[PDB]
């Protein structure tokens, strides 16, 4: 389980904050260890 999640974000845009550049964390921390 890799990376590349589209990441959801709305408090702006489909970005919020920087291409939800801060939800990035689903990364390894959602293909990490828990698996999806």
């Amino acid at each position: 389980y890799p990376a590349k999640p589209e990441a959801p974000g709305e408090d702006a845009s489909p970005e919020e904050l920087s291409r939800y550049y801060a939800s990035l964390r689903h990364y390894l921390n959602l293909v990490t260890r828990q698996r999806y």
